[PDB]
């Protein structure tokens, strides 16, 4: 695998966007992983519907979390996932309103990364793409990032309790560092990013929990 | 719906284990769940293995714990669960070692219980059979109960931690209850077992976390 890969720069990734108060960062997070795939399988970045999952996902509790291989797994046996515009974030649950028509992306399958394991993760990352993935956010030094690379030794690997988008990874100033894409709006972190510590004991547990779906 | 339905009395309820300190509970609850629905197709009651599911359901985390649904997941997708004869029993992880020779069940999906919803649980059991359960079982009058219907008004219906299988429901004495088997052994509680208040506001959160398994 290369010593650093952003997806970012081969357009594999949709703009940040905002959740809000909805517990629905496990949505955000599979639908981040489908869209690199679909890029990746048809040449085209398109939003996906975070909504479509948070109202149809039954596996999942909607605005109160989830998981993200029960949202790949729901997409597969839905045989697909509509796109943003034809199934529009609310930040709330609804009913499941589903429609083929608007059906934007498939999935086949899903694969996790080896509990813990961060050279899995990155290998992950540069063979497929996106990783769906989840960390320990919970620390006020997570949630006033700003820049360079983020390591609090009070993040608990334990705790995960917020899903992202692992886009990629590199160095910075020799500190290596996983390119996470978060779901609290532009504002938030760097242009809605954060880069986190890699290779440093699965700092805030960002291997625990990684998965992408197969397409 | 009857009054009351107790499946023991059925014999679709196989002897009482112990998972003993392995987070296991969703690996019994799942097979107890499986095996109800095995005796009802085939008219054999057989253990099957929470091993199997603790060593192979790579969406769930061993003996660190998991998810019913997704056994029913991994049953369905592997097309086979073992018995328990064919894949013991020995309370730790080890890598998975499935012998589809010794395939004593399968699984075609699974249906959940619609959240906090004790009349459509007791319509399920009903209709279905044992059906696989979650609960705060983290209070001291919960691990010392002997007999009785169980109720504790600390229980935190939104602290599920502990998964079990709920074999019929009925009333004792004007009290109306789940009929709850654990696996922790045949010496705790009333031989294995627990009655635990039912419409008592959904009394340590028995009917967020149902689900059954399709046969
Ligand atoms: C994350 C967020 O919006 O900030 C959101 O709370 C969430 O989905 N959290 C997850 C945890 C990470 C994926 C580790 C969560 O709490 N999941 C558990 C959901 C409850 C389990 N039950 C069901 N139905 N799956
Ligand atoms: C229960 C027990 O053995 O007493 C055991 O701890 C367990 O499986 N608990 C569950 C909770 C109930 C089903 C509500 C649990 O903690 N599940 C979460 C597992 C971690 C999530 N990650 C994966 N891989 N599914
Ligand atoms: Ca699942």
């Amino acid at each position: 695998a290369p010593d650093s890969v952003d997806y970012r720069k081969k357009g594999y990734v949709t703009p940040v966007k905002n959740q809000g108060q909805c517990g629905s960062c496990w949505a955000f997070s599979s639908v981040g992983a489908l869209e690199g795939q679909l890029k990746k399988k048809t040449g085209k970045l398109l939003n996906l519907s975070p909504q479509n999952l948070v109202d149809c996902v039954s596996e999942n509790d909607g605005c109160g979390g989830g998981y993200m291989t029960n949202a790949f797994q729901y997409v597969q046996k839905n045989r697909g996932i509509d796109s943003e515009d034809a199934y529009p974030y609310v930040g709330q649950e609804e009913s499941c309103m589903y429609n083929p028509t608007g059906k934007a992306a498939k999935c086949r399958g899903y694969r996790e990364i080896p509990e813990g394991n961060e050279k899995a993760l990155k290998r992950a990352v540069a063979r497929v793409g996106p990783v769906s993935v989840a960390i320990d956010a919970s620390l006020t030094s997570f949630q006033f990032y700003s820049k360079g690379v983020y390591y609090d030794e009070s993040c608990n690997s334990d705790n995960l309790n917020h899903a992202v988008l692992a886009v990629g990874y590199g160095i910075q100033k020799g500190n290596k560092h996983w390119i996470i894409k978060n779901s609290w709006g532009e504002n938030w972190g760097n242009k809605g990013y954060i880069l986190m510590a890699r290779n440093k004991n699965n700092a805030c547990g960002i291997a625990n929990l990684a998965s992408f779906p197969k397409m």
